[PDB]
């Protein structure tokens, strides 16, 4: 598709364009977000086309880094309190921030750039020891100042200078402590302290040989050869050095993830709140973590259905549950981040405990159902024999118990009985104990003492059965407790591993950040301004404090 409005400034309120969000939601690739920012009618659209009243979006396949999408943003109609919001949104959403102005870097150019001086009052890096602005360089985009129709000659004291050199010179501070001297220094300190990279490109008068409404319409033949190269150098750098939009933790931003950031930041502005990186990163965590749970559950559900069949042992079932639980946790860890208070991991753990209960309950009824069919199948012939006096006769109780033992062995010898085999058989026999007693008492071949002895043997036999039944109940409780212990252990094992990997990534980011902080500290001191240099040394120290906690 082509360019379209992403955020519109209608009726003094910043509103998102649902169709633009629709396009982002379909960009599965990581996005390099380059924002061209500047006042109205400064040639911004020309740089947009060469690289390919709100903020407009042009998503295009990245020309030079394959399998990446280039999201070009353009602040339209700057120059209206949302003008500053638009500037701030371009900062938060971009990985490279190209500020575009006409002419040179002078008092007027720095006044037009007053938005950079307001970021401390319009952007929050965190939701809280450390100064908030000290975190901007950890996630701000690369800064590029494009100067159009540049009129100065790049030369100091006879020797040539570069566009980058002109920027460094233009960013040097002037001594004093009065209102003017600070107002002169404030924009330059913001540029030097907020952005991890700074670059500058100048552009001469294009000398357009045809009169057209859009510079894009001119052929290379119809343009100043110098200007052409200054555009080529600019495009080459932006397309080659612009980094993939990333969130703290090395999380590459793509369409849907960028979409979430737009929604969060814009709804914060409309709700009277300040856009906040942390709130936006967590908001995205809520969505992806919620999906991580569902993805882990899905994995678990298919791991079980593939490997579960009435199990011979309860341990067999519990071990398979813990195996699928282990792999399910791996999915959640690999697809989750910023799980505050372990809420989603806990949500997952509870859902997995419940499925264990379900499998155990279904394992029991399945065993019960199966074994109950074997009772009527096997002890059907016996119940019928008794109803018609097959064993109601002298010596009949002896024949009865012997055939009952035969059929009990048949019940034992059937394979694939669940864990309820002994329970269902005991309950059945103990319900048929008055039938056996009748055959005992009516057998005229036994003395009253033998009948009394046989009763006590059956009583003792039932007492032993009740004992072994209790011994099995408790053995299962131990297997249940062990499973509960090991499942909890695996949660701890994988979460600590993730936290170790995440903490390492975070310190690497802090190492890079502080290196840049220190460089601006050395430079600031070498040109005077001991106070400014000290302010960074504290900022560095607070960051070092922050990390040891």
């Amino acid at each position: 598709p082509g360019p379209m409005s992403l955020i519109d400034n209608t009726k003094g309120q910043l509103v998102v364009n649902p169709e633009a969000l629709k396009i982002l939601s379909a960009i599965t690739q990581p996005v390099v977000v380059v924002a061209i920012v500047g006042l109205y009618r400064t040639g911004k659209s020309y740089l947009m086309n060469k690289l390919a009243k709100g903020i407009w979006m042009w998503c295009v396949p990245h020309p030079k880094k394959p399998e990446h999408t280039l999201v070009l943003l353009d602040t339209e109609g700057l120059g209206n309190e949302n003008d500053s919001w638009i500037f701030a949104l371009a900062i938060l959403l971009s990985s490279t921030f190209v500020y575009n102005s006409m002419g040179t870097i002078n008092q007027q150019a720095m006044d037009q750039l007053h938005y950079v001086t307001e970021l401390t009052d319009r952007i929050k890096a965190n939701s809280s020891s450390v100064d908030d602005s000290a975190d901007f360089v950890s996630f701000f985009p690369a800064f590029v100042w494009t100067l159009r129709d540049f009129t100065l000659e790049l030369e100091v004291d006879g020797e040539p200078i570069t566009a980058d050199d002109y920027l460094e010179l233009s960013l040097k501070l002037r001594k004093g402590t009065d209102k003017k001297s600070k107002s002169f220094n404030d924009p330059r300190l913001c540029i030097r302290k907020f952005f991890p990279k700074r670059k500058c490109f100048v552009f001469d008068w294009p000398a357009p040989k045809k009169y057209l409404a859009h510079l894009e319409q001119l052929k290379e033949e119809e343009l100043n050869p110098d200007f052409i190269e200054q555009v080529a150098e600019f495009c080459s750098y932006i397309l080659s050095h612009s980094n993939v939009k990333t969130l703290s933790g090395g999380i590459p931003v793509n369409g849907p993830r960028l979409e979430s950031l737009v929604l969060t930041y814009v709804n914060a502005i409309s709700s009277g709140d300040l856009p906040c990186r942390e709130n936006a990163v967590l908001a995205l965590a809520q969505i992806e973590n919620s999906a991580a749970v569902e993805k882990a559950i899905a994995h678990y559900e298919q791991q079980m259905g593939q490997k579960v069949q009435p199990t011979e042992t309860l341990q067999e079932l519990l071990d398979l549950h813990r195996d699928s639980e282990r792999e399910a946790i791996e999915v959640f860890m690999k697809n989750s981040f910023k799980d505050v208070d372990q809420m989603f991991q806990r949500k997952l753990g509870a859902q997995l405990e419940a499925r264990r209960d379900d499998f155990c309950k279904q394992n029991s009824k399945a065993s019960s159902d199966c074994c109950m069919a074997l009772l009527q199948d096997i002890f059907g012939p016996l119940e019928e024999d008794v109803k018609q006096g097959t064993f109601s006769k002298p010596g009949g109780y002896r024949l009865f118990t012997q055939k009952l033992q035969e059929l009990k062995n048949k019940y034992y010898q059937v394979p694939r009985k669940g864990i309820q085999a002994k329970e269902v058989l005991k309950k059945y026999l103990e319900s048929k104990e008055d039938v056996a007693d009748a055959l005992l008492q009516t057998d005229q071949s036994l003395s009253e003492k033998e009948k009394a002895i046989e009763v006590e043997r059956i009583k003792a036999e039932s007492a032993e059965a009740a004992k072994k039944m209790l011994e099995e109940i408790q053995k299962k409780n131990e297997e249940m407790m062990e499973q509960k212990e090991k499942s909890y252990q695996e949660h701890v094992k994988q979460l600590t591993e993730k936290m170790e990997r995440d903490r390492a990534q975070l310190m690497a980011e802090q190492e890079k950040t502080l290196a840049l902080k220190l460089q601006e500290q050395e430079r600031l001191l070498k040109e005077g301004f001991e106070n400014e240099s000290k302010r960074l040394q504290k900022d560095i120290w607070d960051i070092q404090m922050r990390s040891k906690s």
